[PDB]
């Protein structure tokens, strides 16, 4: 619904390519740092996104990467978002592995959990929560990126649960078996994200293929406790992986659990 005037955007740097194509760093009206997705023709269900984009812009929280506005009067369309100078969390963890204290790792989990509790309170699903889809700003704050955009991807390798781009390693059994998305499937993904954080960016179920991961988690295999996770922290991430969705906590409960560990530490 905020239709940004493209004349107000100055492109400054190439940030790379994602599922929707080229992303650039720029400024709005010469001042505000933004990231700009240039949506590659054919990569996105565009009429569907435009019809629904206002709901996503209305999601406002300090730990969400803001979707500020769109440019849809031309092609390619633009999606204008909050710029995050330290890039995606996955690379941030891997590039600074020897600099983190365990207190900082728990704070990253708290940042993400606060954003997800807000989304949960709006009955809004992320659907592709993972360290690769969190970003880090210049002061080390972690924020959740591209919530809700998974629904608009046009790429059978990503939308099929047996495709090579589907986020199998972050998916609960009921997503892999039935495509049943809910707040509780975001909960499962959050647990895997906690594991990514405390493993300093290792790949979950490394050496397993996607289908081997699906087979074995459906039979009860679970990710081991990372060395840097205390047992209290591991209990929190493990609670996200109950086979039955209704036995998984809410993000409200997870946040309370994380704050309790902080107060104890
Ligand atoms: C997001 C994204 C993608 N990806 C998508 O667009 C996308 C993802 C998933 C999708 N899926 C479908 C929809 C649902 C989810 C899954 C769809 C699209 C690709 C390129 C860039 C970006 C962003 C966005 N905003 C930023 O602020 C940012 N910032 C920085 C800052 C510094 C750097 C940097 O160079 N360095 C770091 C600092 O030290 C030096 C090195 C960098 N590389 C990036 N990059």
């Amino acid at each position: 619904s905020w239709e940004i005037d493209p004349k107000d955007l100055t492109f400054l740097k190439e940030l790379g390519t994602g599922q929707f194509g080229v992303v650039k760093y720029g400024k709005w009206r010469g001042q505000y740092d933004v990231a700009i997705k240039m949506i590659k023709e054919g990569s996105m269900s565009e009429d569907e996104f435009i019809e629904e984009a206002k709901v996503m812009m209305n999601l406002s929280h300090e730990k969400l990467v803001q979707l500020y506005g769109v440019c849809t009067k031309q092609r390619p369309i633009f999606i204008i978002t909050e710029y995050m100078a330290n890039g995606c969390l996955l690379n941030y963890l891997r590039e600074m592995r020897h600099r983190f204290q365990t207190q900082q790792l728990l704070e990253m989990c708290k940042d993400v959990c606060e954003a997800m509790e807000y989304l949960e309170s709006k009955q809004f699903l992320h659907r592709d929560l993972a360290a690769r889809n969190c970003l880090v700003n210049d002061q080390g704050v972690v924020k959740v990126s591209d919530f809700g955009l998974s629904a608009y991807v046009l790429d059978d390798e990503y939308t099929s649960s047996v495709g090579s781009k589907f986020p199998v390693r972050w998916s609960p059994p009921e997503v892999l078996m039935y495509s049943k998305f809910s707040s509780k499937s975001d909960i499962w993904a959050f647990g895997v994200l906690m594991w990514e954080i405390y493993s300093l960016g290792k790949m979950p179920y490394e050496r397993f293929t996607n289908s081997e991961t699906a087979e074995h988690i459906a039979q009860g295999l679970r990710l081991y406790r990372p060395h840097l996770a205390s047992e209290k922290v591991y209990t929190i991430m493990y609670s996200c992986w109950h086979e039955k969705a209704d036995e998984r906590p809410t993000f409200k409960i997870l946040l309370s659990n994380i704050l309790d560990v902080m107060d104890a530490n």
